[PDB]
This record gives C-alpha cells, structure tokens and sequence, in this order.
C-alpha cells in the first residue's frame, strides 16, 4: 500500500499519519521530520533547510526530491509506505511518479485532508509540543492537564519556531500556491481522495480507514 498524505500546514497530516502507520505497520516518511533531523545533526542539508524552514518557505525541489529518492530505496518500504508532506509541488509529484516506477511501484491513493484557512491558522498558532518527548498538544483543541507541562513526561511545552502567526501566514500562502494545483494533477490520474479534516480526530481517522478498507476489498 503506497500512500500520500497531502494538505495545507495544520490540516492534521502528522496526527493522522501516526494512527495510520500504527494500524498497518508501514513506514512514515515525513519530509518535514527528515529536514528537522538533518538540522539537529548539523549536516549540509540541515543547515540549508533551516533557512527556508525558519521563514516558512519551501526547501528547493532538487534537494527535497533527492532525500526522498534515497529514503524510498530502502528495503523497509517493500510492504508499502506513507509519504507525509511530499509531494507539495508539481515538480515533486512528477519526480515521484518516476522514482516509484523505477522501483516497480505505483501510488494507490493521494489523501487530501481539506480544512479552511482560518481554522488552519488556529491549528498551528495554538500547537504546543513537549521538548522532552515530542508529544503534541493544542491550547484550544486539546490542552494538557496543567498549563505548560507535558502529561506524558512532565516536560516543558514550547511553540515550534515556525508556528508564530507571521510565519504561519507565509506558510499557508506558499503551500496554497504550490500544493493546490496537485488536487487537479491527482484527480486526473484517479489517485485523489478528499477527506474533511474539520472533524474530530477519530472521525477523520474513521473516514480514512473506510477509504483504505476498499483496497482489501
Ligand atoms: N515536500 C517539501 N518540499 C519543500 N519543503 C518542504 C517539504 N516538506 C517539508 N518542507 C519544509 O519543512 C517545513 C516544515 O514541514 P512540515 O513539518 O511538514 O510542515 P507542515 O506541512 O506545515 O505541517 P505541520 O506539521 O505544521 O502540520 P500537520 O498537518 O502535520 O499538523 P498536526 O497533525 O500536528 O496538527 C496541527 C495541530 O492541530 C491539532 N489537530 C490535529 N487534528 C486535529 C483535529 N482533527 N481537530 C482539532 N485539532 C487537531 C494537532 O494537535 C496540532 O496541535 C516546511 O515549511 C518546508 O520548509
Ligand atoms: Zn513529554
């Protein structure tokens, strides 16, 4: 099962991805996470990605396509995979068709999680993450028991560098311009499936699971 989760920042891609991989046992490939990992490690790519990420801009296509190509070549992707946040430009989608064909694979579904921009703004600015264990909370939608403290480990909660209002405004704009044309691109190939992301988390997951059940039918 080869899947793509696509959506504007804050739509709930990572949230749903965790639930999906836990049910199927397939790898979760997130370009955002890979870039953050390179940043922490201090590699040449992490230093380059940092500048774009901090501004809410997209990292150049050539660079992004390369790290994905390398990741998809591993044996752990033999039973399927879930691409989260890639592709997000037409150039990236065209490259993906080719990269997959090269390893003898074709996409099953491109799940587009749709949410209105005003809601997305709130989704991101209110997000708080645990500095210790990485658990995610939301000040409005799902707050911790005690303010500023992680329920899981007692760690400090903080706001991601790119989740401030100004950076979020730029992220939404560039992703809207680059990613939205992908809806049409994938509708044409028949891979696209829309999911209403303005529902409670379990309901969004149920809609996805229902969609995925059809692959086994
Ligand atoms: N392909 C690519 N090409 C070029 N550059 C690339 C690239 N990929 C990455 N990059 C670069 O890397 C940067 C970062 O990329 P990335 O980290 O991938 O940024 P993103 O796409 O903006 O996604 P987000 O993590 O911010 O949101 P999400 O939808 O996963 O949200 P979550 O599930 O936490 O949910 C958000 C919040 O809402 C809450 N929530 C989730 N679902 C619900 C729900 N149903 N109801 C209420 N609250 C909910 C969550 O708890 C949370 O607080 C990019 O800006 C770019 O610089
Ligand atoms: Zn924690």
């Amino acid at each position: 099962m080869n899947l793509v989760l696509m959506g504007l920042p804050g739509a709930g891609k990572g949230t749903q991805a965790e639930k999906i991989v836990a049910a199927y046992g397939i790898p979760h490939i997130s370009t955002g996470d890979m870039f953050r990992a390179a940043m922490k490690e201090g590699t040449p790519l992490g230093l380059q990605a940092k500048q774009y990420m901090d501004r809410g801009d997209l990292v150049p296509d050539e660079v992004t396509i390369g790290i994905v190509r390398e990741r998809l070549s591993k044996d752990d992707c033999q039973n399927g995979f879930l691409l989260d946040g890639f592709p997000r430009t037409v150039a990236q989608a065209e490259a993906l068709e080719t990269m997959l064909a090269d390893i003898g694979r074709k996409l099953d579904y491109v799940i587009h999680i749709d949410v209105r921009q005003d809601v997305l703004m709130e989704r991101l600015t209110g997000r708080r993450i645990c500095r210790n264990c990485g658990a995610t909370y939301h000040l409005i939608f799902h707050p911790p028991a005690k303010p500023g403290v992680c329920d899981k480990c007692g760690g400090e909660l903080y706001q991601r560098a790119d989740d401030n209002e100004a950076t979020v405004a730029n992220r939404l704009e560039v992703n809207m311009k680059q990613m939205k044309p992908l809806v049409d691109f994938y509708e044409q190939k028949g891979y696209l499936r829309n999911i209403n992301g303005e529902q409670d988390m379990e309901k969004v997951f149920a809609d996805i699971r229902e969609l995925l059940g059809g692959l086994a039918r």
